[PDB]
């Protein structure tokens, strides 16, 4: 459906949900999640026993706080849930930049990984192009930029 089917594993440690999968107790216990990148505000209070980086439409300039934030929780063993309203557009979006800086993908290998586990990802038009343009002007530098920070 348009808010998905409850959080989904994209790759190891790494999860994509809508805003009532970031609350739900259940879901965050079974998936081990101890990190939430949250791209929406619930108006709700965070929760206890997690780490969280929330962000306040520009995306590309939270490309390299985000990456840092899911790749700190992946390489120590831990689990990061990246979720927005729907998890169709924005946190997906974010997912996306990750998976490229990891990998040599460009967007839209990277958005088949990301649909491979939530088939209802899909990117607005407008971060479509702002990937383009990481694509094209950017994801290089970012990858050396990781390989220098975490080997």
């Amino acid at each position: 459906g348009p808010m998905g089917n409850g959080m989904n594993k994209i790759l190891p440690g790494l999860y994509i949900g809508n805003f009532k999968d970031a609350r739900d107790a259940e879901q965050l216990s079974k998936n081990k999640v101890t990190h939430i990148l949250s791209v929406h505000d619930s108006a709700r209070p965070m929760l206890e026993g997690v780490k969280y980086l929330c962000i306040p439409q520009n995306l590309t300039r939270h490309f390299k706080e985000s990456i840092k934030f899911i790749h700190e929780c992946r390489l120590r063993g831990e689990s990061c849930l990246v979720h927005c309203l729907a998890g169709v557009s924005r946190s997906v979006t974010l997912v996306i930049a990750y998976i490229m800086t990891v990998t040599d993908f460009g967007w839209e290998d990277a958005l088949h990984t990301v649909r491979a586990g939530r088939s209802c990802a899909n990117p607005d038009v407008g971060f479509q192009r702002q990937l383009q343009e990481f694509e094209k002007h950017e994801v290089h530098q970012y990858r050396q930029w990781l390989k220098e920070e975490y080997g």
